[PDB]
């Protein structure tokens, strides 16, 4: 709801299905603590990672496990994963879509922030 | 010198070699007239398309023959070609690099304008 | 329904709203004939361009009017527009999403093809 | 020589100049140890990060300080930084270029691996 992840495959022209996504939040002791995780659906989307109540101000890292995605397709990719690090909700609650477009040696990521 | 084209391959993580590139300039009657062409080098670059004397202000189209590139690699592509259409202006910087990053179902293009 | 266009703004992190989109289909006389047009919604999406009945096999060009989008925002962009040229429905009907991500000197486009 | 970083600006259509770049190598205990760093040149490039002798197989992280880059331009950014994580392998080609294309709410990264 407040945080959604969408992943596309630039080789097949398709949603990237069953991609593992791990979200971390930076803690007071400046360490990365686990916040939420899931896998993308048949539409390439991952909903329900968190709630408005739990998604407080902070620095978040969305790690998209691109290497295991490509390896499951029989491809040896370049990157270990795609990491998206950003401050969230510093100006009040927002809704964030973190999108990634994947190729074996390249990826792009963008944020769509609304409300 | 005033206009360079660089093409990269996001699947192989390499320069895109031997890619045909056609440049057109818009004529008075809204027709695309051929201006310059070539094939990318082993570095993925196409130099020597034009000269300062010939590269006047105008609307230019750079067509990158991506479909034939992917077919030569045995890879099934989406686009017929990649087309980059832009106005060249003399008050902005006067070296133009048109770069493209290719995947089978996606491409990105950027302009690097210097000096 | 069979053809959707989605446009995002990489500067604001938002849908690109009210972007003009023109679709052409290559005719027998190898000319570009108008096929459909519209403008993106508040979600950055353009639905209803065509129907299954009208969206026959062919070579299509989706022209996204990026220059007028940026100029309306007070920015002088590099490109005249973004052009996406592809063969559609050659293996039977498909559903096509043509997506574009816009910056003043760069754009990316990808195709999501389903069914 | 074996590792180069290049950073481009998609808003201005220019090299991204004076961008801080930090490279880390994964240690035995899963900690990121500092490996090399620098700032991009006027061409947007960072050369001389390492030598062939020092750049052994391993997992590397390239952190590009995009937030400070956008702040210096008076532009409001989304990401804290851009992070590129990859394994270097000796049997693949042995020159690595890590390239990044930056917008305020989006970035793309690709690897160009040659020789
Ligand atoms: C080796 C990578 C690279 O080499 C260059 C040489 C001259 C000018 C630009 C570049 C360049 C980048 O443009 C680049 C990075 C990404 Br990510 C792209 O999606 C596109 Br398109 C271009
Ligand atoms: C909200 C982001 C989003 O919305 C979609 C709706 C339908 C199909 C694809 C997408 C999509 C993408 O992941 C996307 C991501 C990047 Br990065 C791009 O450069 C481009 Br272009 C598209």
């Amino acid at each position: 709801c407040p945080l959604m992840v969408k992943v596309l495959d630039a080789v097949r022209g398709s949603p990237a299905i069953n991609v593992a996504v791990h979200v971390f939040r930076k803690a007071a002791d400046d360490t990365w603590e686990p916040f939420a995780s899931g896998k993308t659906s048949e539409s390439g989307e991952l909903h329900g990672l968190t709630t408005e109540e739990e998604f407080v101000e902070g620095i978040y890292k969305v790690e998209i496990d691109t290497k295991s995605y490509w390896k499951a397709l029989g491809i040896s990719p370049f990157h270990e994963h795609a990491e998206v690090v950003f401050t969230a909700n510093d100006s009040g609650p927002r809704r964030y879509t973190i999108a990634a477009l994947l190729s074996p040696y390249s990826y792009s990521t963008t944020a769509v922030v609304t409300n």
